[PDB]
């Protein structure tokens, strides 16, 4: 059977990365301060806040916005995922050299959690004023989910594939996933691929937050996201969006790019238990683990790191402390990025495979932020206090989105 | 290099089939109605019509609704695609006998369009007369576009992955395609897979009718779908959705199922072009059915028949035409099953794929209506009139959706 250390399947790597978080525009200055134990969840001073009063009163927007690079043909012309894939798309071929790949050879896979939503309302109010013919010939293009990709794609030029998988908090790893999928089985030689998402307001709020996902501590913003902690009370918005570079060994090797990282498998599994909560019994996210390590050609004792999916609900957490524990890896160091940078649903999962990447490249882990009372039955290595440094030499990322959607990335120190 | 006939990839086949469409809801009905020349495109007798005085007057609603196998509990906590979704595959797994499969060898991919969409304005308003505590608890489950294909998982116990590709009139072939995917990479050995969407209204007519995409032939309603005609003008709407189970032949006939049709290969390519029409070119439409040759084994001279995407716009189907020609399958047989059944967006792929195999076990082409004067640029061998049998053995089904995605199906006979 196939795998990337036998050689069935070509060596790839993680050769640029992108994103942009609520701590900084910039995929460095966000990785010094996570460093530094910097949170970007601070108290939501929009007046949606303040309209609806709502229970939530914490989180992260981004550091820069998007619409402050955007003028007004993009303000007009695209959606809001749209217009950060476009930014993102930009800022990623510029960190990568501007390479000249062959369009025929180039794949886009980016995730998300909704689409251009926002475009659905203009439209349906557009069309209650002025008729049916007040509505923009644009608006198609604007409101398809597949509309960032596409966005990305007609930029770049990539001509062998341009995907969009929908899982919820699991969206943004699963592109990363399928372009993984769609290089090694041959159809693609490079990639670009992981996951935007729409920004914080009311409404998103008000429907997450009905399900008591969602932590309340509006005293103190920074201390609220507590993953795997005993007082944590659900999980924080943090707006993010991350792409990454992918491409096989040889073909970074041909055009002198500098690897990051190894992606090295991923594992897909599903869970089929129920709607929005995971299984407490967490198997299939386990699964999903093993299911990459198989792929990858790696043993559970070979996973020195778990960047977690942590969302720091009661169940959630809990859920995956089983399934770490199922795929063998519960000696591995376990870090949650969420503590610091919050939820950001579709895209969350593409962040957090470049932090993964970052880890094993300089070999430090930031630490969980308000990590300060372990949870009893969660017996993890969870880093807290200071970043560790460690010699990580393969780490696992960990994506489980509301659905039952269970994603698993293992990525190699290159 | 791997392929299906080198043995590279474990054979797979089709053994259950599902659909609802402007025809019946029973698809062998559907079958013989498009057989015998029937049309499901009538006169849009909704209001919303008159009310907006819309360019469009024509369509294709369900012959059976869906909502009227939905109860009270039903109508309250899913979005249109999930009831269609949960109706389909309840029906898709009585036809297959009910099998009992091992939930972790068990996947679903089901591609959309859209989403739950229309629950996102039901909470947009509750929100704005009672507040944020007047959302639901569900509409997070509702509204997320992977809602359908997670309620199908959840209803049938697929654990081994549950995927929702986005990709306009290209998710539901996109969705077969990945399931193939999912099953040739060892990750499942059984699959239900296909597209479901949403239904015919004002706001979707007055979207695509701006670009000037749809056909205004108001007076005769199923003569305006004109595929490969001269005095085509555009698509026409035809609800759909549709299923099917896939699984690798060892697991059929380690079961008992007779096969209807072998799922050989699939491409999945971009154009890169623009953000709405099709290359005129025709290059990288025309690579994903070579693609989905290369996988399958053949080469273009085993292709006896094309299920074209044959929208009947004009630039759609020209574009096709030289896609075709490009691929090499230029002798054979095509039809354009949209003549009769109109466009269902994220669901047609996956209808047309069920047309596709039907075509195939029957030996036989339904007729593409209103072909009568052909297009002097488009030079194919359209069926028309009445049926055409033949020894059809291999047979290509195109799907080139908005944004330049383009997925090419192989299937043979069984
Ligand atoms: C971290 C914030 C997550 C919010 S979200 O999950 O509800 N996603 C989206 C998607 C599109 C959108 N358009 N306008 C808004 C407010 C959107 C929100
Ligand atoms: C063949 C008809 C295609 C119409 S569509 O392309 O605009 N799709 C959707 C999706 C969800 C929806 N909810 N409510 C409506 C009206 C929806 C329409
Ligand atoms: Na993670
Ligand atoms: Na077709």
């Amino acid at each position: 059977q196939p795998s990337t250390a036998n050689g069935g399947f070509p060596s790839v790597v993680v050769t640029a990365v992108t994103a942009t978080t609520s701590i900084s525009p910039d995929i460095e200055s966000t990785w010094k301060g996570l460093l530094a134990g910097e949170s970007g969840i601070h108290a939501l001073e929009d007046e949606f806040v303040t309209k609806w009063d709502l229970a939530v009163k914490i989180g992260g927007h981004l550091k820069d916005p998007v619409d402050s690079h955007m003028g007004r043909l993009d303000m007009r012309r695209m959606s809001y995922v749209q217009r950060m894939g476009k930014l993102l798309g930009g800022q990623l071929w510029e960190s990568a050299g501007s390479p000249e790949v062959d369009p025929d050879r180039f794949a886009v896979v980016v995730g998300t959690g909704l689409g251009g939503a926002e475009r659905i309302v203009e439209s349906y109010d557009l069309m209650n004023a002025g008729g049916p013919r007040k509505v923009s010939p644009l608006a198609v293009q604007m409101i398809m989910p597949n509309g960032a990709a596409a966005v990305i794609g007609l930029q770049l030029g990539a001509r062998a594939g341009v995907m969009t998988p929908v899982s919820a908090c699991s969206s943004g790893s699963e592109a990363i996933a399928h372009a993984w999928r769609q290089i090694v089985m041959g159809d693609a030689d490079v990639a670009v691929c992981g996951g935007v998402e729409g920004p914080i307001e009311a409404l998103p709020i008000a429907a997450f937050s009905m399900m008591r996902a969602m932590s309340t501590r509006n005293d103190e913003p920074e201390r609220a996201s507590r993953p795997f902690d005993k007082d944590r009370d659900g999980f924080v918005f943090g707006e993010a969006g991350a792409l990454m570079l992918i491409e096989t060994e040889e073909h970074a090797k041909a055009r002198g790019a500098k690897p990051l990282a190894r992606l090295l498998g991923a594992g897909i599994t599903s869970d089929a238990f129920h709607m929005v909560a995971p299984a407490a019994d967490g198997v299939r996210a386990g699964r999903a683990m093993t299911r990459s390590l198989e792929l990858a050609g790696l043993s559970p004792a070979d996973i020195d790191h778990v960047n977690a999916h942590g969302t720091a609900t009661p169940i959630g957490d809990a859920a995956e402390a089983n399934a770490i524990r199922v795929a063998g890896c519960d000696q591995a160091a376990v870090y949650a990025p969420k503590s610091a940078l919050g939820h950001s649903i579709g895209a969350v999962g593409a962040l957090e495979s470049v932090l993964t990447v970052l880890t094993l490249r300089d070999g430090v882990i930031p630490p969980t932020l308000n990590y300060e009372t372990p949870d009893p039955e969660i017996d993890l290595d969870v880093v807290a206090g200071e970043p560790r440094y460690g010699d990580y030499r393969y780490a696992v990322n960990n994506s489980f989105g509301f659905g039952g959607h269970n994603v698993a990335l293992a990525f190699g120190r290159y």
